[PDB]
């Protein structure tokens, strides 16, 4: 009778109460009691909802408020000293390193502190906050804050139901961290031996409450490891391992782990996990691996998107497995955590159930767990095959799909159209001559600030509330305000704040055609935002103009010259849950072109600046060097290239990345004239040096706009100051380090007041 297992699940809830409570937190209008007591209740819902749907192993601290890596950072007591000088609790030192903390003196005492690094998960849209350490760093296994997956763990067990903890491992905690700039002679992975011994005593502490197997994440086997790191492994778990710990079941997946494999091919560990989604192929060799003992957990329910799974092929791996391992020591398992899917699909009402019947959120995906598990066993699911191969062979067949007037289109695309009629300094000069730009030039980077009245009055529009003359209306006021803000403050080149864009993906997957996109279809992206990626379902055009009607309004109040914004290619793809069918490289190329016809467009009606956003570039890098990765760079470029080389000289074409470990030579594969590079949050010692011989002009990002913070008019001098060091001035933009959705107004006015204030000095200066 072969076991289901997850490996984590959606902790947000299925009306993100955990997003509403823990802003309320924030905001002073809920309680620390209150905060902790719902937290609670969405652990045991989940844990219940799991139980219920069959599945046998089931994961416990997969629950966070925030990030479950900075929750082992707390844990294990990794946390920078400018931290703790402040008499905060545990959780809200939990919070600060999150998104920085600044209060005046109240009986409340005076804090002011910045937030820690935030970058991709992976090739993901997640992002984890980045272990921070130091020579002064002591591994202590904390216990003011509670011990987490202690007490959850408990917790379960009090509703009688038996849970896997899960917990990153000391190899992928390390290896993904970084030394704080008090400490840049620091290679993160050489604390292993202080801090093994810390995850020993974790270990036991959890043995000794009931924990019979801890899941343990080390998917960092996935990628290039040097040599000196792959020996680590032995000597951590050959540590870890004994009498007075739980089995552990080493847990990998987004990727191939083959390289690796001498890595831990003689490991003591009670068991492993890979992901047969992304890479079924490499199940003989690993299983190879698995000395007596040892189970395999084979991950093949997509963890990564959305597509319901095919019980056809699914079964069939895990039977492959059963071949080489017996029945006995084989898990049916997801291929990831489920926290990149949305939690429940049965909360979407307005898709075509043509449509929806091809897909599986979170709770399905347990159900389609449940039954493999049980087909494999020699149980009867007969009636759960036929439908499901039903929903398979409807997808399998479709008019939808299909779109020849795209694919031909597709063979138009050749060097030319993705080459500009003229090069970089060549265009500057014409640049320069129109647009009269004065030195240290002052921009921002689209979205303002989404306030609640222009969340609500999205929806009521949404759901006829409102007519679309009133809509229009309103959205007006809003450009109005944006901009006539703008020009009060001093700003230089204006944008429009994005008032009419829920997101910058799903805005564009809602007037595309070839696309889906949810109502409550929510993923968390950090902290406490979340998006509902769109999914694409089909061959990928633009009908009509998405958004002209706007930017043109906004141009039309401003004799300031103002930005376009798009979404490109890449960034579209790697936002949105992808096809089943073809590759990523057929849809970026698609969307290229389908972005060109609103590209031109708007310089057509009169928008000759424009920025084209493109921030999952090296997100979406594959996890390891080889033929996919220097495609990758090639067509993921060219298809940006695509949509924006079409343009006249007179026309500025601006982008923006963050919150990634950016690769600047491939950033430069995009001729582009203007970027902006989140800097300021991201504490990168490197990035400055990195970017030293960038040949267009580029904005390192002056301050952190995910945290409530206002940086002094004096931290921009000083940045500023660091920077020119390295850059001649005639290349340096001023900007954030990225958008202002998330951000109040009171923050915004004054924190861009001063940047610009402080621009304002260096121009004279010079
Ligand atoms: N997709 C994406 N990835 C990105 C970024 C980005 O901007 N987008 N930037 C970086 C960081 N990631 C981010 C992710 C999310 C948000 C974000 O601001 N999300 C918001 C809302 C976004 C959204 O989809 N807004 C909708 C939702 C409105 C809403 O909640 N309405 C209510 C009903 C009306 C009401 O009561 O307010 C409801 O559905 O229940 C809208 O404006 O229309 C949030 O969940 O806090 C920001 C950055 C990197 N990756
Ligand atoms: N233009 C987007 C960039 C987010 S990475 C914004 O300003 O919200
Ligand atoms: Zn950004």
């Amino acid at each position: 009778m072969v076991q289901s297992s997850v490996l984590g699940f959606p902790r947000i809830g299925g009306q993100r109460e955990l997003k509403k409570i823990t802003e309320a937190y924030w905001s002073g209008k809920a309680t620390v009691e209150e905060l902790l007591a719902k937290g609670k209740e969405l652990r045991e819902h989940n844990w219940k909802l799991q139980q219920k749907a069959g599945v046998d192993i089931i994961p416990s601290n997969d629950f966070s408020y925030y990030d479950q890596v900075l929750d082992l950072s707390l844990l294990f007591n990794a946390i920078p000293e400018r931290y703790t000088k402040f008499d905060l609790a545990p959780i809200d030192v939990l919070f600060a390193m999150g998104r920085g903390l600044q209060a005046a003196a109240t009986t409340q005492a005076a804090v002011d502190v910045t937030a820690l690094e935030m970058v991709k998960w992976f090739d993901s849209n997640y992002h984890y906050v980045r272990p921070t350490f130091s020579h002064s760093t002591e591994f202590k296994l904390n216990t003011a804050a509670g011990i987490k997956p202690v007490d959850e763990f408990n917790e379960a067990k009090a509703l009688g139901v038996q849970t896997r903890p899960v917990i990153l491992g000391p190899v992928s905690y390390l290896y993904l961290g970084k030394a704080d700039k008090d400490s840049l002679d620091l290679e993160p992975i050489s604390l292993l031996p202080k801090i093994l011994p810390v995850y020993k005593e974790l270990l036991q502490k959890l043995k000794e409450a009931g924990a019979e197997q801890v899941q343990i994440d080390e998917p960092v086997l996935v990628l290039d490891l040097p040599e000196a790191v792959q020996s680590k492994f032995k000597e951590a778990y050959d540590a870890l391992v004994g009498a007075d710990v739980p089995e552990l079941i080493l847990t990998t997946y987004f990727g191939d782990v083959r390289p690796n494999l001498k890595a831990i091919e003689n490991l003591p560990v009670a068991g492993f996990h890979f992901d047969f989604v992304r890479v079924p192929e490499q199940l003989d060799e690993v299983a190879s691996i698995l000395k007596d003992g040892q189970t395999l957990s084979a991950g093949v329910v997509d963890g990564r998107n959305i597509w319901k799974t095919d019980f056809a092929k699914a079964s069939a791996v895990v039977q492959k497995a059963i071949e080489k391992v017996g029945k006995d020591k084989v898990v049916v398992a997801t291929s990831s955590s489920l926290l990149h899917t949305p939690v429940d699909l049965e909360s979407e009402t307005k898709l075509d159930a043509v449509i929806k019947d091809w897909f599986s959120f979170a709770t399905q995906k347990l159900d389609e767990v449940v039954v493999i598990a049980k087909n494999v066993s020699g149980e009867d699911v007969s009636k759960q095959l036929e439908a499901n191969a039903a929903s398979i062979k409807a997808r399998s067949e479709s008019s939808i799909t299909n779109d020849p007037k795209v694919q031909e289109r597709l063979t138009t695309i050749n060097e030319a159209l993705a080459t500009r009629k003229a090069a970089f300094p060549e265009r500057l000069t014409e640049q320069k001559a129109k647009y009269n730009l004065p030195l240290f030039p002052t921009t921002t980077i689209g979205s303002f600030p989404q306030t609640k009245d222009i969340r609500i009055n999205r929806n009521k529009f949404a759901k006829g509330q409102i007519t679309a003359e009133e809509y229009e209306a309103f959205i007006n006021k809003e450009i109005e305000t944006v901009v006539r803000f703008q020009e009060e403050i001093g700003l230089d080149v204006l944008v429009h704040g994005e008032p009419e864009r829920n997101d910058m993906v799903q805005y564009f997957g809602e007037q595309l055609n070839g696309f889906a996109f949810t109502t409550n279809g929510w993923v968390q992206s950090y902290g406490s935002r979340y998006v509902r990626p769109p999914i694409i379902v089909g061959d990928v055009s633009r009908p009509k103009a998405m958004t002209v009607k706007e930017s043109v309004y906004a141009q039309s109040i401003t004799s300031k010259p103002m930005k376009g914004m798009l979404t490109g290619p890449v960034t579209i793809l790697r936002w949105s849950f992808p096809r089943d069918d073809v590759s990523g490289k057929i849809q970026a190329l698609q969307l290229g072109l389908a972005l060109r016809d609103e590209v031109n467009d708007l310089e057509g009606a009169g928008i000759t600046v424009i920025q084209v956003d493109e921030p999952a570039i090296r997100e979406g890098l594959p996890l390891r060097a080889g033929k996919e990765r220097s495609d990758y760079l090639n067509w993921a470029a060219q298809s940006f290239r695509v949509a924006t080389s079409g343009v006249e000289n007179s026309t500025q074409i601006h982008s923006h990345f963050c919150y990634s470990d950016l690769d600047p030579n491939h950033i430069k594969a995009l001729d582009a004239d203007v970027v902006s590079i989140e800097f300021s949050k991201k504490d990168d010692p490197n990035y400055i040096q990195e970017f030293s011989e960038y040949p267009n002009h580029i904005g390192l990002g002056l301050f952190d706009i995910h945290s409530p913070r206002i940086p002094s008019k004096q931290e921009f001098v000083s940045r500023i100051e660091e920077i020119l060091k390295v850059y001649p001035a005639s290349k340096f933009w001023v900007n954030p380090d990225c958008g202002l959705k998330t951000r109040g107004w009171p923050e915004v006015k004054e924190s861009l007041t001063n940047m610009v204030e402080a621009a304002k000095e260096f121009r004279a200066k010079y």
